[PDB]
DNA sequence: CATGCGCTGAC
DNA sequence: TGTCAGCGCATG
């Protein structure tokens, strides 16, 4: 009827320390409903009594090349970018439909589909296969199309540029992402100091303390999160994620206003 | 740079 | 016969 947190901590702990070849010191456990640590610099994990997880911190998975190189080019197509935000797979907001993103066909949506999504679904599996079996599974169980669309077990990734000072983004306005039908995963890249650019969970009182080549992996449609502002250097971060919509409404394999053309004459 | 089409939870 | 802001996406 209650799960011990000693049990469960040692054996996520186990699991991916196998998986990601790495060990994780100062790792800490807490439920859901319980005292959230204010401060996260190390591996952490939140669950609910069934001891499934709901939040799961792992410090510095990516290899150093790797971030470094991925920001590089990030930093490179965004400066020819006017849009602070960027969306490639499909998307279903504001329609009764999932439709290809307008990024998808752009410089960024085809590096992050064709270069990176590939490289970080990897990451993504070894994630998943750790904390969140059922998230996986339920990935897997979605159409063809959106897994060769994106290259992702996720439909959809969100490329978030955030600049010092920039209040207007929409992650530095506290929110949640309610269209979730799953938790997402995500992945930190870019240049910024560790007391900044911290994802808090305003309602648990809790900071997680985010770095280039970081994973985070939680549910945005539960808990209540906004985005700290950085004074120097530059926030660049991949949320992969899945709206309901991609489970529920149909898919014309088309932009929004050409799915939508389509949609009517479907009748 | 404001408006139209269109969805949806949070209130 | 509830209102409305907001991970889209244009058009002028
Ligand atoms: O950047 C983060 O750490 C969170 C971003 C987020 O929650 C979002 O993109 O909706
Ligand atoms: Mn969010």
């Amino acid at each position: 009827h209650m799960i011990n947190k000693k049990s469960l901590l040692q054996n996520l702990l186990s699991k991916c320390k196998t998986t990601f070849q790495q060990s994780f010191t100062n790792a800490n456990i807490t439920l859901k409903d319980e005292k959230w640590l204010k401060n996260v610099r190390t591996a952490y994990f939140v669950c609910d009594h069934d001891g499934s997880v709901e939040l799961a911190y792992l410090p510095n998975v990516l290899p150093k090349e790797l971030v470094e190189e991925f920001t590089e080019k990030f930093e490179s197509i965004q400066t020819g970018r006017k849009k602070d935000t960027g969306y490639s797979g499909i998307l279903d907001n504001s329609m009764p439909f999932n439709y290809v993103t307008a990024d998808l066909s752009q410089e960024l949506g085809q590096y992050l589909s064709e270069i990176v999504n590939p490289q970080i679904n990897y990451y993504i599996s070894k994630l998943l296969t750790c904390v969140s079996s059922r998230t996986i599974n339920y990935l897997v169980s979605l159409n063809d199309s959106y897994y060769a669309l994106n290259n992702c077990l996720y439909p959809s990734t969100a490329f978030n540029s955030l600049k010092p000072s920039n209040d207007g983004h929409r992650i530095r306005k506290p929110h949640k992402d309610n269209l979730d039908i799953t938790p997402s995963s995500l992945f930190y890249f870019g240049n910024f100091q560790n007391t900044e650019g911290y994802l808090e969970l305003t309602d648990k009182n809790c900071k997680v303390f985010v770095q280039p080549g970081d994973v985070l992996f939680f549910k945005g449609n539960e808990y209540k999160h906004v985005v700290a502002n950085i004074t120097s250097g530059w926030r660049i971060g991949l949320v992969y994620f899945a709206h309901k919509g991609s489970k529920t409404k149909p898919y014309y394999e088309d932009t929004q206003k050409n799915s939508l053309k389509i949609h009517k004459e479907t009748k």
